[PDB]
């Protein structure tokens, strides 16, 4: 029926980093009769799954070959 | 119907600091015949109370001053 109280979590992050690749994705969610607050609490849901979701790919994509053989030559 | 002796506190602050700030509030002591010696310790009084006050607005405006989101771009 009820949840924990909100963290303190203050400022918007767009508004500070608009030069990040993960605000195309992010400008997506819109809102269909929601208020303020409850668009911003998803916007801020919705931009911490781009963050995850990016951060995700930049473990995986150099932990396939952390070292590499073909760049012994170079 | 008594207290303590009061402290040291030789010299007057006011006088060998003329370019700190808070002294245009100082100048304004109510003084209607006040003795060559009350109205010293009224100034010293009221002048470490200006002080405090002082030394307080701007701890809380160094709280409140945190590393911000702004002065990371920065």
């Amino acid at each position: 029926a009820r949840r924990l109280p909100k963290p303190t979590l203050q400022g918007r992050l767009e508004a500070d980093f608009p030069d990040s690749p993960l605000l195309p994705k992010f400008q997506e969610l819109n809102q269909n009769n929601l208020p303020n607050d409850v668009f911003r609490e998803a916007q801020r849901s919705y931009l911490v799954f781009l963050t995850s979701q990016f951060c995700y790919e930049e473990y995986v994509q150099r932990t396939f070959g952390v070292p590499r053989r073909q760049r012994a030559i170079d």
